[PDB]
């Protein structure tokens, strides 16, 4: 049967979670997508010759630490933790997202990729070295993306699928 992989995209508002997701789903850059919309989208993709079904949850909205939200995030098998390379605050929030994932999955080994988005922009405030070193601290991959140009998009999502396969 075709394996389905439940992937969750997290990170500060405005980093490009929706743009990245819609790039994967539509193969089109969408510069405007209602920042409140949290939803899930499926795509069949060929990853290393295997057609698998991706189910991507593009998260949005305020923090909610209810039992219900924790149960829903626990459905995720892997997580993209996204920051924007021109927004320091978004990078400094990454540890919070990683800590919430570790808590809800009750594991120090959750499949995860660190994503530095907006790589097409000239306004960098987060050095690539600093981001690579954060991923090294966590023992996870780091991928540089642009939802605008499609740089890194398959790399981010497909690496996460390979991380889940190694974990299973
Ligand atoms: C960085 C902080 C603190 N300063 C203000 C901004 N902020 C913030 N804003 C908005 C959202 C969040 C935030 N944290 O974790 C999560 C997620 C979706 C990540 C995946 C695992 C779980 S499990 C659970 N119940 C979740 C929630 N709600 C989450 N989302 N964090
Ligand atoms: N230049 C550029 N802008 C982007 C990129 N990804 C998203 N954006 C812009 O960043 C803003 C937030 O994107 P959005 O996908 O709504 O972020 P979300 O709140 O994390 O879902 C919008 O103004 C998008 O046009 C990217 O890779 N490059
Ligand atoms: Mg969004």
């Amino acid at each position: 049967g075709m394996t389905e992989y439940k992937l969750v995209v997290v990170g500060a508002g405005g980093v490009g979670k929706s743009a990245l997701t819609i790039q994967l789903i539509q193969n089109h850059f969408v510069d405007e997508y209602d920042p409140t919309i949290e939803d899930s989208y499926r795509k069949q993709v060929v990853i290393d010759g295997e057609t698998c079904l991706l189910d991507i949850l593009d998260t949005a909205g305020q923090e909610e630490y209810s039992a219900m939200r924790d149960q829903y995030m626990r459905t995720g098998e892997g997580f993209l933790c996204v920051f924007a390379i021109n927004n320091t605050k978004s990078f400094e929030d990454i540890h919070h997202y990683r800590e919430q994932i570790k808590r809800v999955k009750d594991s120090e080994d959750v499949p995860m990729v660190l994503v530095g988005n907006k790589s097409d922009l000239p306004s960098r405030t987060v050095d690539t070295k600093q981001a690579q070193d954060l991923a090294r601290s966590y023992g996870i991959p780091f991928i540089e993306t642009s939802a605008k140009t499609r740089q890194g998009v398959d790399d981010a999502f497909y690496t996460l699928v390979r991380e889940i396969r190694k974990h299973k």
